[PDB]
């Protein structure tokens, strides 16, 4: 028996609850982890909220990231004592997840790590792992440093801050995107080279083809700032949709794509395939590391978690936080 | 002095003149071309059409392809006694064309043509182009023959046609959607597996996410019709968008982007770059060489062509019309 905190819905709300419990509790799978570090996310936050709409059904456990070592293995591909991640699929959202003290899940939906450590792997995370797809989906079009600006949208939120790490260091001209000014340093600080206010601009005539500014960009808005976006990518340019602020609604034009060459690539990391998913942790490893994520993490015991996605809701939380679980 | 075919515009009308010429009427450009073959496209039908919206201003000779054979280069690039094909950029639509005995454009839009003929060359033309770059983005977004069908709307047109032709060949399963059940046959006959009437079908209620059918498409009508292909995509797949038949307007949501991983991929043969251009028409010559286009080709001579323009303006024309400007 461990120590897991349970989410669990009466009479309309919903409260973690920090509960002992056994080994029939966790869910169905090969591999059994005990659980080092997991993360917060809006995600997770919306999973602890009312009419969050992230939940199929309580009672849960919360945190869709998970990293820590294998503890038993019946899959001749890990062994106990192997470091690993575990995220997307139904983790932490339609099963348990990282927010007790193990997990369990099929061999099909683990992530080996190599070099990077656990907490490094939490502190990436979902929401890291997002911004690199955002990232290659935009090279695999042919998208380059040096023939104008990136933009990325939504900019303070877990994707934006991480793209903005991602494509500063690789070369990239970033102009951050973000309706919240109290951010624009720390946007500064992750490598954007300026940071400017929503999209688009109340005054803006919306037009299919607006002025070209963006060579490509990433976006996790939506709506309308997503059809600004495309009316102002240049030609051959593209667009990683990763996000959804507002309703799902969105209203263009076929101009951007016919007369511009434009590409709009969605972006899902939750059912992306596992192969392709450890391919990318390598480069998460490596290549693809985010150099400036570690200046603006802080640890959280999961004890004070409730705290922390509480300002995470409140959208006045800063930087990222990355839950120290077992450790 | 020469013949040129000339679209002027009187009182309200647009009609094709056989005029001679001299050379001072030709364009400004490197390379002058003795043309052999030209074609009639939907586009070359709106050029000599009223309210067209295809050319910037008349007199104009249509025909935005041309191929044929250098006579005069001031281009260390090409020389006297090349094959080539030009086509896209202002070519038949804000300068003169192919329906003329001569052609000058410069250097920077020719294509010199190795093992294919300037008659195919003309036969495949902008639409078979456009066709074939619909391929490749498909291909460069992972869409493979296997896994489910291709869906092809407005199958029945210049660029639908080569594309059921290109993705049958490739072993893909081909549904071909055409607005005219006359031409079911012809579009067996290029290797369609299966063909259906336009989409969406009056009894599906438009869904964010509709039923999951097709693996990836080619869409040569836009509108309402792409909204529902892209509703109808499955998990990871990509839309090739190359067409616009109703408005330009695109209602659709970012939930088959967001949740399901789709690609949209805008495809301009108009400005595409000419290095890209020149690799293209290699692939046309061989891996990409659309193998039943000549079945359903017809030669008309370049006398001719206004009954031809008159039919494929009113769709019903049957087949590619490649014109013999030159004897
Ligand atoms: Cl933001």
């Amino acid at each position: 028996e461990f120590t897991a905190w349970i989410a669990r819905e009466n009479e309309g709300a919903i409260g973690l609850s920090q509960e002992t419990v056994g080994e029939s509790f966790l869910p169905q799978g090969e591999v059994t982890i005990q659980v080092e570090y997991s993360s917060v996310n809006f995600k997770d936050a919306l999973a602890l909220t009312p009419k969050g709409g992230v939940v199929r059904e309580y009672p849960i456990v919360p945190g869709i990231d998970v990293a820590g070592t294998v503890v038993e293995s019946q899959s001749p591909e890990f062994s106990v004592g192997d470091t690993v991640v575990a995220h997307g699929y139904d983790i932490g959202t339609a099963r348990h997840g990282g927010y007790a003290q193990f997990a369990r899940v099929p061999a099909d939906w683990v992530v080996k790590l190599d070099g990077m450590s656990t907490r490094t792997a939490a502190a990436i995370g979902t929401a890291g792992f997002t911004a690199a797809m955002s990232v290659e989906a935009l090279q695999s079009r042919g998208v380059e440093p040096g023939n104008g600006p990136v933009l990325v949208t939504g900019a303070s939120g877990g994707v934006g801050t991480v793209a903005v790490d991602l494509l500063s260091a690789a070369g990239f001209e970033v102009v951050a995107s973000s309706g919240k000014p109290e951010k624009a340093e720390l946007l500064t600080q992750l490598g954007a080279s300026k940071v400017i206010g929503r999209l688009p601009e109340p005054d803006t005539k919306p037009r299919p083809l607006g002025k070209a500014q963006w060579a490509a960009a990433v976006d996790c808005v939506g709506g309308a700032t997503l059809a600004h976006v495309l009316s102002t990518i240049e030609y051959g340019g593209a667009v990683a949709a990763s996000g959804l602020t507002g309703g799902p609604k969105l209203e263009t034009t076929v101009l951007p794509f016919i007369l511009r060459g434009v590409s709009l690539l969605g972006i899902d990391s939750v059912q992306y395939p596992i192969d392709q998913r450890r391919r990318l942790w390598g480069r998460l490893a490596s290549d693809l590391a985010p150099s400036r994520l570690e200046s603006i993490t802080h640890d959280v015991p999961i004890a004070d978690v409730v705290s922390v996605i509480d300002q995470v809701r409140a959208g006045t939380y800063s930087g990222r936080a990355v839950v120290a679980v077992a450790p």
